[PDB]
């Protein structure tokens, strides 16, 4: 019988391995079979494109995919739609303008709300500080980055609703660990009583952790990252970072599979002029 396929960005790290495991568990629950793939050449747009082309010419009734880029899978996804394959976009949004021009569509898009991610980091801080609140800072990504501005907005709006919080600094460190160490050093020098710092990514958070240690404030300042990369997860366990907000890869994969399977049951792929289904899967707070 026709099966399902999933194309992931890679299979070489715990995030994507956990997505694979989420998919496998949900397939058992739904009683469907799934084959999970990643491109042979890591990070290579063309390698992933060739993989997806080939998979579209097998016997899969649906394919879910996490594209390496908005740009790389437009044409074979359009062809797969024309063939009646049920398609679900995971994680990184395909270039939907170009996909429409190419004569295709997808059933659904499944990702995480970056506004909520920033709110979750700020909410951790708010809850931990309690009624007495205090001075806090945000270490931003590069200005104009969609994901980074969403995280900054969400954290800022969450802090604003908490009367007891004073946002004393919000400054970019451009996704860079060395810059984050420098910015955080400057921020802590100016406001030595800061009680917490939210950073828009873990690369920057690790730099901030060093800044806090250099000031003698490890265990006295809450340091919160975003992504849950392995090095930052170790810092959380060690007390060098306090928490990090991550996506829930297992839930992204399970949700994507269920949407694919539900669509397939309808007997016809989504019309070209219909907006795909849209799911923003809840993020998770990592504190151990
Ligand atoms: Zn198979
Ligand atoms: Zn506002
Ligand atoms: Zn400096
Ligand atoms: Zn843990």
């Amino acid at each position: 019988a026709a099966e399902y396929a999933v194309v992931l960005k890679t299979l070489s790290n715990p995030f994507w391995v956990d997505m694979k495991k989420g998919i496998e568990d949900e397939a058992k629950t739904l009683g469907v079979s799934v084959d999970i793939f990643a491109s042979p050449s890591e990070g290579d747009f063309q390698s992933q494109l060739q993989l997806f082309e080939d998979l579209s010419n097998k016997n899969y009734k649906g394919i879910a995919f996490a594209p390496l880029s908005s740009v790389n899978l437009v044409m074979p996804v359009a062809r797969a739609w024309k063939k009646g394959i049920y398609l679900v976009n995971l994680d990184e949004k395909i270039d939907m303008d170009n996909l429409k021009k190419a004569g295709g569509n997808v059933e659904a898009f499944v990702t995480t709300d970056n506004v909520a991610v920033g709110a979750k980091g700020a909410s951790f801080i708010i809850d931990k500080l309690g009624a007495e609140g205090g001075e806090v800072a945000i270490i931003e990504g590069k200005a104009g980055n969609a994901s980074g501005e969403a995280r900054r907005n969400g954290a800022t709006e969450a802090f604003k609703k908490a009367s007891q919080i004073k946002l004393v600094a919000s400054q970019p460190a451009d996704w860079d660990r060395i810059k984050a160490l420098d910015v955080a050093t400057n921020v802590l020098q100016r406001n030595p009583n800061i009680k917490a710092i939210y950073c828009a990514n873990d690369t920057m958070a690790m730099g901030v952790a060093q800044a806090v240690a250099n000031a003698g404030k490890t265990g006295k300042v809450l340091v919160v990252g975003t992504d849950g990369i392995p090095e930052a997860r170790k810092m959380v366990e060690a007390g060098q970072m306090t928490a990090t907000v991550a996506q829930n890869p297992a839930d992204i994969g399970a949700t994507g599979l269920k949407l694919m399977v539900d669509a397939e049951k309808s007997g016809k792929v989504i019309p070209l002029d219909k907006a795909p289904e849209f799911k923003l899967v809840d993020s998770i707070l990592v504190t151990q």
